[PDB]
């Protein structure tokens, strides 16, 4: 399938039926059954795994099984004729290790051998590990526990649940390839993440970096660069629902209405212009801006605004707002991932969850550990449930998608959903939940409206940050847990003392009462950055196996470790200690 | 204020007061809230925090609050020009992050970031830890676990903690810089810590390695080069305080009474000459030895002792004895840290607890380790309460600072206090728990006198030992723990099979039951040399912050998990296994 | 002395005498010789080496002779607190090395032993350098070729030269250190050296990265912040003694009068703009704007510019070219070195020649290489003398210090001078050299005015460009050679076909016959990026001997054999083959 966004199609799996390669019988009753297998998989995947927009993943099945060197060419050959970016073994029988290999290094790779008795399939899986260990090709085994009787094509469901996070993962790492991140503006407020390492992206990434001055939206404002007619609709769609809350800046702060006005045309207008650079528009070549119009294959970008952009012209909280929602003006639709501040590290971090789930992500900034004790001091109110032992305050600087609110809902519970899942009236509450207020003028001179909104609480979440340290590259840390809800009145509290005009989720992470989740304090005082991405669900187990494809170490997680699913070769590295393992790992491979 | 022994002036620890740039409203609201937070971490520095003579260390303030480059540059300048080797940076509110940082990287920092609500304090420590990690600069984080109401003055107990333990560690390590290490004399009998490693002393811990062979001594004695005023008055205050006990030495190893007068008085003339080498002496200037005056700047020192020395010459027991106690002929003092048998890493091993706390260090063997069951076959006694499980027998070669008799007494309990606090009652009961014994002739074959005492029991203690090793480097060991009191019978026997004419300390360590400390038996058959270090008090959470500071990992300690306080970019490096953590940082950073 | 610009003072040189130190007549009787060296250096590098506003370099002589470790201690604390950043060790006798090293890693070193007889000083020199070397500190040693007789002050033209080149670069290397390095705007057109390396600055010059989007200009321009009376003052000026030349844009690309006017505004506008980021104004603060008035503390800086600032903006090409210069509307004044297309590592270029020779640097393309066989098919012309084999055309896109134009004269000939020597009628024939031309529309739609002249021919100078290489880090490339008349015909015809609105200099580069130096092409086809920086003089020893303090390999250089100057420890890697020495030398160390 073509991409609809990017250049390219979209990438596809590619699955391997191998066999020994022994006739004379042995292989001539077996072809049919390890096809059987490859299409079992390909069934299995086109139904559990989506493309960004909602298409089934596409699989590629080699035109014969694969006994030998020649037909592993062949399937290379086609695989790569027919853009597949992540493959898959399967076989119910021995085959010959090396000759069969998938030998491509820039390939996520994962290996099924049947638990049967009648062949030595399993005898293949392991073999044929050793031979990708031995080699240094990382893949990951899967093997079923419970032993199949020859011919069942169920897939057990422990196998399944590999398969498909193994695809999930596979797919993600494939898509960010050859994609840009866009850095607009420069570095922000000294913010290390903002610092832009072209090493990682196109080391650890494949992916390129492109660079644009913010003078660049004065230039698009001033001449009219940008769709018109969508313009005057943007501005008449927001008029109509995004709501206007309390001007908390206090009279000598206040800013006029016509400066409200201009804030709020201006806001729209860096909004159609950030998409613009992100994705083109044909629309900018029919007005005469051929190369304006092409745009810059960007995946994922950032604006740097505070404190040059924001000094003077109305800040980007509306154009992060809803360039990270999965609707606007033009209806519903794939995010675009965006990061505030030109955080590109935080930018990647949402990367990872939305290619991993195709929903909207929330950036936020850790603001605040609440103690029991410290809630109790200030409200008088005792945390109770989840919440007991503490609460950690998530809210950005006046950004965070519509999506955030928690309006959207499944099964009578609060989520985040791809946006080809919504209902209108799953959007109409959303924005109905959110109130847009003028920015504070004391930080953000030039104006423009912060997104104040409250994440319902209840709902499976998982906070995520990649930092980049010195001496050791691209690390990965994870936190699962829930939001949670609080009494209005306590939640009022809290939150009039904060920052009320900017977006609060207020979150609780799964502890373990070891390493930094021995409490709600160590959580945050773990936190190795003042951002953090937030993804509905618990995705936690995803993120480890995308990391290991990666080789991105994961310095802190609280996933069980029985939901760790790495490639075979991580074991060879240890199996007492799989952090030290997951370092040992990294560096090597 | 002046180091009283050493070239230049004692470290001084500089404040960094960082604010939110913007003005016309943000920053001149935070201004005198900012000033306040730098002023009480130096009240409290100043009141926690002594400089080895009893002066309280002494702070540097920034002249300004640091919302930028130009400040930050500023208060560099200031720091530099005023004498500071430790920097700690404060504020309440958002700042900069790479903008406002401390980019000297031959400093122990930390930050430590107000968690209040109405700011995002939090949100700049933690943005600025990710940059002093993206940066691979070192830099402690320090973060309240109770919210607290803006412009609190009053430091959390948490908070004062963290303030604490790193401003000691990073004191220490500021100490040795610049400072030597003077081998007087070689290797001793083959102990591989004898053998100096000029790349640890130089690029550990910036230290000068300074060397003078023991024939030096002879010179000195035979030429009259020391203060013969002051020789005459140790003399007699020897003859005064010192009590001689029993000669264990039988007919043919016995010296006459002409021997042992001399053998008095060259041990004398000993411990002046290793003074006068270690800081100099002005007296002697006048003298004619202009030369010998200067001295050679050395924060501790060696003496090879046996076997070449010894052979011939009284040895160096009271020597090292004196220089390592808090007193002597001319009063209480601080020690002047020395190694017997010139093992300059347990030398090391001594200063590092002796910078920490200012108390004096005691030099032992670890000579035995005796099980429930050996002590019950040797004297039928069952051990009871702390020593239940078995106990260790510290005692050095004949040498250890008169502090360790435990005769020193602060609330009806045993310690070891800084000279400063010593009481004239403390000095004399610590003379009267001592015996000084001719020294065995079988090993000692010129004489001398061995010092031997029982350390009181109860008291806190910490036994450490830093080794090198190939492949790895330096290497630091810990055990905290008590030293216990036995029946009289049962030390007298266990006591006189061992060696009596020497000093002996009953010390169990704490157990956890895991790692090297699962029993008493395994901290002895788990220690890498013969040799450790005793200092009163349990510091091992101090000397695993000194030992993060100085990049030397920690291979085996019973600190407690919750009290480690390393650098934040040590997490980067794993939050499971805190150990491995440890290394990998060491290494890469 | 006090930085006139920066924050701090500027770099002193220490300088330590060292001694034998025994007494009973040897020290005695060599004392005054010893100072009387030491005094006889600090005089001679006060008269040969200036700060870049032209001050004397000044010079610390130790308060004693250093014949221990105490002395040198005492020595090390005198130059700390007095700022001293280059250290340089002289005696006339043997000396006890290890005990009397300047043991700082970080400060450039130098050892000078007196060539005599009666006392081993030479023997010292060898000594404490095979210590150095020993050690891992780099030291440059300087010993006279010809025997002195004892006491002789004068020293030797050969050991001048070695202690002149050593000052200069160590200066220069000092005065770095602590600085910033300010980045306006991003990535300009994809040009690698645009992209900010901040370990690069961090760990090899010891600067900082500061960052600001060039929305400020708009913003600052906007709110008028800037200097309006000097504003008034510049346009007058730029009006008086700035003449416009020739508009080439072809009618339908013609500005109109009210544009050209608002062009010339701007730009002056634009050139107070980043001078105050650089520096700061004091006069901002006067205006309200403080956080403004503080500057970025920046010794060198960057604009990009295309694509994004001039799509719409008039270029920095008159912003670029009076910052550079050595004069302006306020008159002479030491130029602010300023990269064109934010290309901070040509910026870099440019600020080594500028530290080493206090004179304005030219930022170059390297835009074309003309053959002799070119120049005859063209022009119908054989290039003669120095250009006999071909010249080549270093050419920026409309930007260069106006002391490129070789006006400048001394002793009837043409150079750069530093700006403190400057005569009224140098600084009128550079203004009467140039022509602003109206900015080429096609590549600059914002307009603005290109620097137009042609540097006069025969002056001696030297390119050089710093280059980041994955795999290898910073990589320095320098050429030594000539500038060139043409005669006028010639030169019209080969400038009229490339760009005749931009500044023009014609260079030849010295050959050696071997290596990229065979003939003029492979100069420029070994040259590693399409910019270059111009210094007057040559100076390519004295880069030679500062990229080896800051170990940066030099790839590629035409400077004679003899004449390479770096710390002795390079030897220790090779004396057959340089290059490859320093290769490894700077790896390795
Ligand atoms: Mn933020
Ligand atoms: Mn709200
Ligand atoms: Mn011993
Ligand atoms: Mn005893
Ligand atoms: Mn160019
Ligand atoms: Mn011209």
């Amino acid at each position: 399938a073509k991409d609809p966004r990017y250049v390219g199609n979209l990438p596809k799996i590619g699955i391997r039926p191998t066999i020994d390669g022994r006739r004379k019988g042995v292989r001539e009753s077996l072809e049919e059954t390890t096809m059987n297998m490859a299409k079992a998989v390909a069934k299995l995947l086109e139904e559990n795994v989506f493309y960004y927009n909602g298409q089934p993943v596409e699989c590629v099945i080699a035109d014969t099984c694969i006994g030998g060197v020649k037909e592993a060419a062949e399937a290379a050959e086609k695989f790569a004729r027919e853009g597949v970016g992540v493959s898959i073994t399967v076989t119910p029988c021995w085959c010959y290790g090396t000759e069969t290999m998938d030998m491509d290094p820039h390939i996520p790779k994962a290996v099924w051998g049947f638990n049967g008795t009648e062949r030595p399939g399993a005898v293949y899986l392991a073999a044929v590990l050793a031979g990708y260990n031995q080699k240094g090709l990382p893949a990951f085994g899967i093997y079923g526990k419970d032993v199949q009787d020859a011919g069942d094509t169920n897939i057990p469901e422990d196998v399944k649940e590999k398969l498909i996070r193994f695809a999930k993962a596979g797919l993600a790492v494939a898509m960010m390839k050859g994609k840009s991140y866009l850095s607009i503006g420069s570095v922000s407020m000294g913010i290390a993440g903002s610092v832009v390492q072209e090493d990682f992206f196109q080391n650890y990434l494949g992916m390129r970096n492109e660079y644009v001055d913010m003078s660049e939206f004065v230039r698009r404002i001033e001449l009219g660069i940008y769709d018109k007619e969508e313009y005057e609709r943007a501005l008449k769609w927001v008029k109509e629902n995004c709501k206007v809350g309390p001007d908390n800046n206090r009279d000598g702060f206040k800013r006029t209405e016509e400066q409200k006005e201009k804030d709020w045309e201006i806001s729209v207008k860096m909004a159609l212009i950030a998409r613009d650079l992100m994705v083109g528009n044909k629309k900018l070549e029919e007005m005469g801006y051929g190369e304006e119009a092409l745009g810059r294959n960007a995946i994922v970008a950032g604006f740097q605004g505070q404190r040059q952009w924001t000094d003077y012209f109305p800040n980007g909280d509306f154009m992060e707002t809803i360039l990270n929602s999965s609707f606007d003006w033009n209806g519903k639709r794939a995010p675009y991932i965006f990061a505030t501040e030109n955080d590109n590290l935080n930018g990647i971090s949402m990367l990872f969850g939305y290619l991993l789930t195709n929903t909207a992500q929330i950036f936020a900034d850790v603001r605040t550990y609440w103690s029991p004790e410290a809630v109790k001091r200030v409200t008088g109110y005792t945390l109770e449930g989840r919440a007991a032992n503490g609460i950690i305050h998530l809210i950005n600087s006046g950004a965070a998608a519509l999506d955030g609110t928690g309006e959207q809902t499944k099964d009578g519970k609060p989520v985040i959903k791809p946006y080809y899942e919504l209902t209108d009236e799953d959007i109409k509450k959303c924005l109905e939940a959110t109130q847009f207020r003028p920015a504070s003028t004391e930080y953000f001179r030039g104006g423009g409206y912060s997104t104040d909104f409250l994440t319902k609480g209840g709902m499976p979440v998982t906070i995520s940050r990649l930092n980049i340290v010195k001496g050791l590259g691209p690390v990965l840390q994870i936190a699962e847990g829930y939001t949670v809800d609080l009494p209005e009145e306590v939640h009022d509290v809290l939150d009039k003392r904060t920052d009320p005009t900017w977006p609060t989720t207020w979150f609780v992470p799964n502890l373990t009462g070891e390493g930094a989740f021995k409490d709600v304090y160590s959580v945050m005082n773990n936190w190795g950055a003042n951002h953090c991405s937030i993804s509905y669900g618990h995705i936690g187990a995803d993120l480890i196996t995308l990391a290991s494809i990666l080789r991105i170490p994961v310095n802190m997680h609280n996933v069980p470790e029985e939901k760790i699913f790495r490639p075979d070769a991580w074991s060879m590295f240890g199996t007492k200690d799989l952090e030290g393992a997951d370092y040992r790992a990294c560096k090597k491979l």
